[PDB]
């Protein structure tokens, strides 16, 4: 009933661009796809289910306090993720014996095939395509809002879709985007929510859902919604179409510099949506009204959302699941490079591959 040891697998070397891979014999015909920065991954067959998978080797994962804990942030995370519609993972691993030899990790997801950005240049989606692809990425956000977790960087390149028309949410973890990769003519800020961009308060959930709207008005028009060449030409673009803010928002950003900065800006009153998005199916529009509101307060939030009459062929108040708590503590704890990596160890090797 109980099971009290564990079956270390059989595990080959290889050298695959420059670098060895030890994984288990399970995983076969690696191949290099690319990098990121945090390591390289190769496609692989996974015998043992029957799947395409992407393993992962972390790179140089313990150099640093700061690395260290990405790394245990990032295994922490992608252990916690159990519903359809987000990455979870299928396994991870070290070739290493004890503690003491400790220094790779592997990390295995699902392959992914396209993402949304793929999806969107290989045809025009309809907007029961849109639909479902919106429902979706809500109804993991659900998940993900339950446990108190922000994904903070929604993305169409971090929404995987496949074939048909399934779609997860990718790429948590992560070390965050530099003040150098947030600035210009991106798409890594594009989708920021501007409490966040200009730093106005502390943030939240509500952040995510901003996101959710730009990604849906790009879908249904085909262009970016508010493609700002940097910061302020994006916040004149958003005040543009959302009003300048009132009374009781400006209250609500802490920084008196952009209080000030803000009342600078001539008034602007909301724009009528239906006229922005013309032609678009009016519950559409309404559900945009809803999610792209200034004030991060009165923004709808998911569970909300899947109420909303716009996904009515695919809201089910009892396939929308929560997820278990997810204990936060360490973000606010100091530890030494040692301990972080004592503590992602121990995490590789508890691992329980799913059923």
């Amino acid at each position: 009933m109980l099971e009290m040891s564990q079956e270390r697998p059989t595990f080959y070397r290889q050298e695959l661009n420059k670098t060895i891979w030890e994984v288990p014999e399970r995983y076969q015909n690696l191949s290099p796809v690319g990098s990121g920065a945090y390591g390289s991954v190769c496609a692989a067959f996974d015998t043992k289910t029957g799947l395409r998978v992407a393993v992962k080797k972390l790179s140089r994962p313990f150099q640093s306090i700061i690395h260290a804990k990405r790394t245990y942030r990032e295994l922490r995370l992608l252990k916690h993720m159990k519903h359809e519609n987000v990455i979870g993972l299928l396994d991870v691993f070290t070739p290493a014996r004890s503690l003491e030899e400790f220094n790779d990790v592997y990390l295995v997801t699902h392959l992914m095939g396209a993402d949304l950005n793929n999806i969107v240049k290989c045809q025009k989606l309809t907007d029961d395509h849109v639909q479902f692809l919106i429902y979706q990425i809500l109804r993991g956000l659900k998940y993900i809002h339950s446990a108190d977790i922000i994904h903070r960087d929604l993305k169409p390149s971090n929404l995987a879709v496949n074939e048909d028309c399934e779609l997860k949410i990718l790429d948590f973890g992560l070390a965050r985007h530099t003040d150098d990769e947030m600035t210009g003519y991106v798409a890594t800020r594009w989708y920021r929510a501007p409490e966040i961009m200009l730093n106005w308060m502390h943030y939240n959930q509500t952040v995510d859902i901003w996101s959710v709207g730009c990604i849906m008005a790009e879908l249904l028009t085909g262009r970016t919604l508010f493609p700002g060449t940097d910061h302020i030409d994006q916040l004149k673009l958003i005040l543009r179409l959302v009003g300048t803010p009132g009374a009781e928002l400006l209250k609500k950003i802490s920084s008196e510099s952009a209080r000030n900065y803000i009342q600078s800006l001539t008034q602007m009153p909301k724009m009528n949506f239906a006229n922005v998005f013309i032609g678009a199916n009016p519950l559409a529009v309404d559900l945009l009204e809803k999610m792209l509101v200034l004030d991060s307060d009165k923004r709808i939030t998911a569970a909300q959302a899947l109420a909303h009459a716009y996904f009515a062929q695919y809201h089910d108040p009892d396939d929308e699941p929560v997820a278990d708590p997810y204990d936060q503590s360490f973000e606010s704890r100091d530890l030494l490079i040692d301990e972080w990596k004592s503590l992602t160890y121990d995490e590789v090797i508890s691992f329980v591959p799913p059923p």
